[PDB]
């Protein structure tokens, strides 16, 4: 669920997933369509997509377990839903972790008509 993605994320990168990666870019938050406008926009992509890999799955809501290895995500035996969304949350959280040092404030509250062009999963 978003209450696992959000400590996901602030644990690897220290930043709070809201403001910082709700509406950033073309596919942070909302988003669902264009070009994404870098590496840390591409992760949103990428991870809209693996939402879209489990339609009858509920991954905003759907709770998981995951546990920390020493830095190492690992996500617990739940229901199949559970831990396939928490594959696609790990891997979200692990490439902004790998794209902070691009991370730029000039994407944030992106606004929706720049989001332009087509990419298909
Ligand atoms: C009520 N509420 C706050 C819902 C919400 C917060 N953050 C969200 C993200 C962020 C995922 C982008 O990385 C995606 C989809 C929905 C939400």
């Amino acid at each position: 669920s978003l209450l696992e993605f959000g400590k996901m994320i602030l644990e690897e990168t220290g930043k709070l997933a809201i403001p910082s990666y709700s509406s950033y870019g073309c596919y942070c938050g909302w988003g669902g369509k264009g070009t994404p406008k870098d590496a840390t926009d591409r992760c949103c992509f990428v991870h809209d997509c693996c939402y879209g890999n489990l339609p009858d799955c509920n991954p905003k809501s759907d709770r998981y377990k995951y546990k920390r290895v020493n830095g190492a995500i690992v996500c617990e035996k739940g229901t199949s839903c559970e831990n396939r969304i928490c594959e696609c949350d790990k891997a979200a959280a692990i490439c902004f972790r790998q794209n902070l040092n691009t991370y730029s404030k000039k994407y944030m509250l992106y606004p929706d008509f720049l989001c332009k062009g087509e990419l298909k999963c």
